[PDB]
């Protein structure tokens, strides 16, 4: 699946990193979520052609996901810092500067991490249902709704349950479910995933109010009102914690704004990027 | 001032009502705020030409304001119900149906009132810094920041203070200040204004969470993050209280989104109206 895009690979400080790209013009990097079996292609396949009409759009796979290396967790710590450094390494490896950057959930954590740590690489930032203020205590309190993703049972029904959790009223195709299930079944990513999620569960996915206020570039914060992974009040706290942030909230919409309301997602981000 | 627009007048159940209009196509009615000297022309003069390119745009003056009748408060109660009924009467008098409707502050109260009471007239509703959940207690607690408007001293500096309160970083022209000061000085509107504001102060500008959830048509809720009259957390409560509502929050922006970020205000509303 997704063979309409040419898989490319590049070395990021020894992590061999998969990505796709389309279009031309200024760079836009998209960072996928951390649910089981997720990657750039599957997260952003519908948005890619819209974005490609205006920008050079790039989706990569995070360390531990997709077709990027998933180093053995016997010797590799799957921490948020590892993701953030991977993203930074990716951006430099492609020779990119002043990028537009969108991150979904754990991808939002990672996009926000890079914006904080390597601001000189990023002109504009979009956080979409970004896990940037989910503390360990929040992981405990929201445990029931987070279970589908964070303690994924490895099965096919489990993958349908993940997708029904991430969305308000979306029926995925049998093909998307199969694609993600198959991806999730591979031993190396099953292992990297348990490490990723075990860390997240005890350290949360979190920056402090002061860190969030320290962002130096324009920010757009997006959220589905019905999101159960990063609830709307957490997205609202992000809008208020980041002084320069624009906030947009989508009704009748779960975590996956970009799949549930693809056209609306691209219009708002493209508008914010100065392209419409 | 504002003579680029032809003043028109129409009778609304015995209240002679001033309005302007421009463009053609589907109707869009704009409802101004309730600050001293405000009216349709002065509130929406910059937005009018943008909107006119796509719709038939109409701004009227609320009972007690502008060049609409300001019936003697010895015999007229300046209640929110009176405003809401005036708006409904206006919409029917022009022979309009399925309108788009935008209300600012007390105009938001009035737009929301009409949407609740005469939903069959209104297809889409925009609340911009709308006073739709400001209780009497809220009037007391936010009294210091509300003083410029609600206990306006009648002077010219007072009018500059009103405008500096409504905005984050806006210098109005001497002409706009003069226009509003002059308007505010007339005895009949000075009197209607004190009645309007005295009522508001003790009854608030308020619908209940259940009333807000009862809206039957699409809603877009807008707010400036720095608004001091209807603070952003009150606008956020509106987004959450109204299930179908889209929320948009503007950074570096006071109460007057439509004057501070005119192009951005029209793009978001026009997009929501299905015109872009
Ligand atoms: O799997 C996806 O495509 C996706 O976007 C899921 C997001 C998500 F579940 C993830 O990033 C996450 C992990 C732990 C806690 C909260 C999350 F929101
Ligand atoms: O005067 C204006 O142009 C305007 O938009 C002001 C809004 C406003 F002050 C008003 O509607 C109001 C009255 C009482 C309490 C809060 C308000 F927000
Ligand atoms: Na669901
Ligand atoms: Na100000």
């Amino acid at each position: 699946m997704f063979e309409q895009f040419e898989s490319k690979f590049i070395d990021c400080d020894g992590i061999r990193t998969h990505y796709i790209e389309m279009g031309e013009g200024d760079p836009l990097v998209l960072v996928h979520g951390g649910g089981a079996g997720a990657d750039g292609r599957s997260n952003f396949a519908d948005n890619f052609p819209i974005f490609a009409r205006h920008m050079r759009v790039i989706a990569y796979d995070m360390v531990g996901f997709g077709q990027t290396d998933a180093p053995d967790p016997a010797g590799f710590a799957y921490t948020q810092a590892a993701r953030t450094d991977h993203l930074i390494s990716f951006i430099k490896a492609l020779g990119l500067s002043k990028i537009c950057l969108i991150g979904n959930a754990m991808g939002g954590t990672t996009a926000c991490g890079a914006a904080l740590k390597a601001p000189e690489l990023i002109d504009r930032l979009v956080l979409m249902g970004a896990a940037v203020n989910i503390s360990p205590d929040d992981m405990v309190a929201n445990r029931d709704d987070l279970a589908a993703v964070m303690s994924y049972d490895g099965s096919e029904e489990g993958m349908r349950k993940i997708i029904a959790a991430l969305t308000h009223s979306y029926q995925p195709t049998d093909d998307i479910v199969h694609y993600r299930h198959e991806a999730s079944l591979r031993p190396t990513t099953t292992a990297a995933y348990k490490a990723t999620m075990g860390w997240a569960k005890q350290n949360g996915l979190y920056y402090s109010p002061e860190q969030l206020a320290s962002l130096t570039m324009p920010v757009l914060v997006l959220g589905g009102k019905n999101d159960v992974m990063v609830p709307v009040r957490k997205v609202i706290d992000q809008i208020l914690a980041i002084p320069q942030a624009i906030g947009h909230v989508f009704p009748n919409c779960g975590h996956w704004v970009m799949i549930e309301y693809p056209e609306e997602f691209c219009t708002q981000t493209l508008h914010f990027f100065g392209k419409l």
